């Protein structure tokens, strides 16, 4: 019984089990509970601020071939562009200047960054008074250090798979023990660390997810960032199927009563498979949402995944859109940097 399950959720009996049977029922009615609990939880732990992190995608070069991405290596059928340091500085200048109190860098793996390009374009968007959060990908101990020296506040670096045999396939370049190792390394300098999954890979079952959940549990991420897989026609994984929005969503839900205190954000991948899907995400979990700031020419070729809702709006339009998004949502704008606001329990 559904009614069991979502007992076991209340008293925080999270084993193996309860998890694998909350993915596993369908019913509506379940669901629509499994949503209630983890809604509640969330504005009790996180209240109704949604905290806006503006992301800059700086580059779309990228050394790795992971067979589910469109800035895999491999992709000839893509326009690479890099924006300048200064570019970069400037476009988070306006981000600030819009309101936001986090800026997101994020970009392909390209190596002409890194370190010391990064380090200072860290440097001069510290001096704006916001958090910075990097989404570089997997690099040296030595380049984590000197971008944390440098002021960065965050880092978002998605586990993807928790079964490390389908994160060899998928990622051919590396492995899931590199991608913990980065994890473990980034909350031992002291970021706020991110991870999170994507929902319905080719090949991954139920019991995956579930161990996407304990692995999140295990390890106490500040941030969880989770969405389905949506196949991109120029990679190996064009003709599979996309992943499932209400089974993505559920895995939002049960996140959150997990982490209950932790930042979630409603991903823009959510939005592109359903439309209106980060409005439903905010309501069964999500706290936080990341606007696209990525200037035109180039906003249009970071397509991780085709039909992303962003790409054909001003390159301004995202930050009061998200604005809007809040209010009608009966919800409020993040006051501060929205850092994790750890609440200790049994
Ligand atoms: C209550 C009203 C009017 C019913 C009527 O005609 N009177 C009907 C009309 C359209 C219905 C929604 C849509 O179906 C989409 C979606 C289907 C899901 O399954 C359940 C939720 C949802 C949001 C539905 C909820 C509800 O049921 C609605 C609002
Ligand atoms: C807006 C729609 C449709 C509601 C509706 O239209 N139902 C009939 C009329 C009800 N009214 C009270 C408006 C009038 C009754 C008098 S009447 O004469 O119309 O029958 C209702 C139906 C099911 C609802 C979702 C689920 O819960 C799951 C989840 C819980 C979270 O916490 C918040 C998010 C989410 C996704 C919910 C959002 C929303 O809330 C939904 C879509
Ligand atoms: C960038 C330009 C020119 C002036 C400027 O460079 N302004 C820097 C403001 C810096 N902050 C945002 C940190 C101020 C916070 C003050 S607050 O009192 O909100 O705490 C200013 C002039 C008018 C401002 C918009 C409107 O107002 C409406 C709306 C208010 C929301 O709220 C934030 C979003 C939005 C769209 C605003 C964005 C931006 O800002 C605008 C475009
Ligand atoms: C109306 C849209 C579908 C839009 C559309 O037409 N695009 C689908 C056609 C494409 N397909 C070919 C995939 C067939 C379907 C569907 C897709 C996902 C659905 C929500 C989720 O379940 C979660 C949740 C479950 C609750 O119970 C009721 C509320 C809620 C928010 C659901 C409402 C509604 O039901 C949604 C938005
Ligand atoms: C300028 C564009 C159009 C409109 C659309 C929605 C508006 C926001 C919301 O109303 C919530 C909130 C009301 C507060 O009063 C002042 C700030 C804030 C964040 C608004 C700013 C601005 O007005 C927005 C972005
Ligand atoms: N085809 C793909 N389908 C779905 N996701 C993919 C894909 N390709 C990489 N991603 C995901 O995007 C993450 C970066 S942040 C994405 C952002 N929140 C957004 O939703 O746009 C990566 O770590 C992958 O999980
Ligand atoms: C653009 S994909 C997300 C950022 C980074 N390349 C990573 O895979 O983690
Ligand atoms: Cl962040
Ligand atoms: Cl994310």
């Amino acid at each position: 019984t559904g009614r069991e399950i979502l007992e076991k959720l209340e008293r925080r009996e999270f084993t193996r089990e309860v998890l694998k049977e909350a993915l596993s029922i369908n019913d509506r009615g379940f669901n629509e509970a499994l949503f209630k609990l983890a809604d509640e939880i969330r504005r009790k732990y996180v209240g109704d601020e949604v905290h806006i992190r503006a992301i800059i995608e700086f580059s779309n070069v990228c050394r790795k071939n992971c067979l589910y991405c469109g800035l895999r290596r491999d992709n000839k059928n893509l326009k690479r562009y890099r924006m300048t340091p200064e570019e970069i500085v400037e476009r988070a200048r306006l981000a600030v200047q819009f309101g936001a109190k986090t800026i997101v860098l994020q970009s392909g793996e390209d190596p002409y960054y890194m370190p010391d390009v990064i380090s200072d374009i860290v440097k001069e968007i510290k001096k704006m008074g916001v958090a910075v959060t990097l989404s570089l990908g997997e690099w040296p101990r030595e380049y984590y250090e000197k971008w944390k020296e440098a002021g960065a506040d965050r880092y978002l670096l998605r586990h993807e798979t928790a079964n490390p045999v389908l994160h060899r396939k998928l990622r051919p370049d590396t492995s899931f023990e590199n991608r913990l190792n980065c994890l473990l390394t980034l909350k031992e300098l002291g970021y706020e660390t991110g991870a999170g999954s994507m929902v319905g890979l080719p090949g991954q079952t139920i019991d995956d997810l579930v161990d996407d959940l304990l692995f999140l549990k295990e390890h106490d991420f500040d941030m969880v960032g989770i969405g389905p897989f949506i196949p991109h026609p120029d990679t190996p994984l064009a003709n599979e199927k996309k992943g499932d929005f209400t089974l993505t969503l559920k895995m939002v839900a049960l996140t959150r009563i997990l982490l209950p205190d932790s930042n979630i954000p409603a991903t823009t991948a959510m939005g592109t498979i359903v439309p209106g899907g980060r409005e439903i995400t905010l309501r069964c979990g999500a706290n936080v949402i990341m606007p696209n700031w990525t200037p035109s020419p180039y906003r249009q070729l970071y397509q991780l995944y085709p039909g992303k809702i962003s790409v054909f709006e001003k390159d301004t339009a995202s930050i009061p859109s998200v604005m809007k998004m809040i209010e009608l949502l009966g919800r409020k704008p993040g006051r501060d940097w929205g850092g994790r606001k750890r609440v200790f329990e049994t």
